[PDB]
């Protein structure tokens, strides 16, 4: 009847102002403070940009075909509607590659990226995706009907020429879900998986806010801690206390000779003899009332609390935040966009087997991932 047109729209029109705000809101607040405008937010921004065309558009064009079942806004508006649609979702998963692609390269390669990462080069992988994102549909939607002489789809209804068939349509489907899926999903184990994967040789590169130095570095590097190690075991009261210690801590007990010499880390004897007897909750008082806590307090606060704990969970806060962001990103992603491509997979091997009705329905879940965006930004950082 209408008693569910009415509920209808009601519905669909919640789901996008509410989509709007939420990214105009993000948008706001990357325009205003200059301290969210970082290489990974940055490409939160062009998420945000194309999120916020399909809730002011896409949300509000496709809903009229639903509830007059008919497209009246002539022809010029309907290839347009949806290369507006089909571009904005393309760079959609092509920004979600490239935040998907950095903290790959972060993690399995911290020596030879993390210090390439500018905010050039995020400016030109947003401006190609776009680009790219561009070629491959405005063409496709608004100069194929031309190629062929005569438009297929028929006045009153709307819906893409060249994707008529569905094998292309399939084609279309893996190569643009599938296969980026697949790769986003190598990519969040690798980074979920090399957590910790954690060694002395960052921890101090960490605490001196040091920075991915040249090969030869890695060279020298190695040859001082190798040297650390061999003063603190000919040091006759560092030997007894670091034979005591566990990989972690035995690193972190490097850390301080790293700093203050091997004589120097000699001279906490209360400590260290608590680092021996197994005391840990009262040297970390200890270790905070000393000069080395006062010279040097967000150093030492990692340093202790590594002895504390007995983990890295002083050097990896940053790191597993970012993992955090990025799970709520995919995971919205894949269950809203995976039950239209199951259909597209399905409706490759047959003719009459899936409703209008489940392709309106698995066409409107894709657009409420563009809602889910803003709020994982909320959520996570
Ligand atoms: C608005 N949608 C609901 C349409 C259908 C789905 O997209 C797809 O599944 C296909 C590939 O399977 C696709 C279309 C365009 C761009 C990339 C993929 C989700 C989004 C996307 O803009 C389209």
């Amino acid at each position: 009847t209408i008693w569910q047109v009415v509920f209808i729209a009601f519905l669909t029109g919640f789901l996008a102002l509410v989509t709007i705000i939420g990214n105009i809101l993000v948008i706001v607040a990357f325009k205003v403070n200059k301290q969210l405008k970082t290489v990974n937010n940055y490409f939160l921004l062009s998420l945000a940009c194309a999120d916020l065309i399909i809730g002011v558009i896409s949300m509000n064009l496709f809903t009229t075909y639903i509830i007059m079942n008919r497209w009246a806004l002539g022809n010029l508006a309907c290839d347009l509607w949806l290369s507006i649609d089909y571009v904005a979702s393309n760079a959609s998963v092509m920004n979600l590659l490239v935040i998907s692609f950095d903290r790959y390269f972060s993690i399995t390669r911290p020596l030879t990226y993390r210090a390439k990462r500018t905010t050039k080069r995020a400016g030109v992988m947003i401006g190609l995706a776009w680009v790219i994102s561009f070629v491959l549909w405005a063409p496709a939607i608004l100069f194929w009907q031309y190629f062929v002489g005569k438009r297929t789809v028929p006045p009153g209804e709307c819906f893409i020429q060249f994707l008529s068939e569905p094998t292309i349509t399939f084609g279309t489907a893996i190569a643009a879900f599938y296969m980026p899926v697949t790769i986003m999903t190598i990519l969040y184990w690798r980074i979920y998986k090399e957590t910790e994967k954690m060694n002395i040789f960052e921890m101090l590169r960490i605490d001196e806010g040091g920075g991915s130095g040249g090969d030869e570095a890695e060279k020298l590097f190695n040859q001082d801690v190798d040297a650390a190690v061999r003063g603190i075991l000919r040091n006759a009261k560092l030997k007894p206390v670091y034979d005591s210690l566990d990989a972690v801590r035995r690193a972190a007990l490097i850390n301080m000779v790293f700093q203050m010499g091997e004589t120097g880390v000699a001279g906490f004897t209360n400590s260290l003899r608590m680092l021996q007897q197994k005391r840990w909750d009262e040297a970390a008082v200890n270790l905070a009332k000393s000069r080395w806590y006062n010279q040097t307090p967000n150093r030492a606060k990692r340093v202790i609390t590594t002895f504390r704990t007995g983990t890295w969970d002083a050097y990896l806060i940053k790191e597993k935040k970012a993992a955090q962001t990025l799970s709520a990103i995919l995971l919205a992603f894949i269950i809203t966009w995976t039950p239209y491509n199951i259909m597209v997979l399905v409706n490759t091997f047959c003719d009459s087997c899936i409703p209008k009705t489940y392709w309106n329905l698995g066409y409107w879940l894709c657009y409420i991932n563009s809602t889910v965006n803003p709020v994982c930004y909320a959520l996570c950082n």
